[PDB]
C-alpha cells in the first residue's frame, strides 16, 4: 500500500493523498490545515 507525496498530479493519474486533500487549482496532492 503506496501512498502520494507532495508534489504530484491529482485527478487523471492513480494513487490517494496521505491527508485526503487535492488541489484542483493545479491538480496536485496538497495537505489540508487544521483550524
Amino acid at each position: 500500500g503506496w501512498c502520494g507525496d507532495p508534489g504530484a498530479t491529482c485527478g487523471k493519474l492513480r494513487l490517494y493523498c496521505c491527508s485526503g486533500f487535492c488541489d484542483s487549482y493545479t491538480k496536485t496532492c496538497k495537505d489540508k490545515s487544521s483550524a
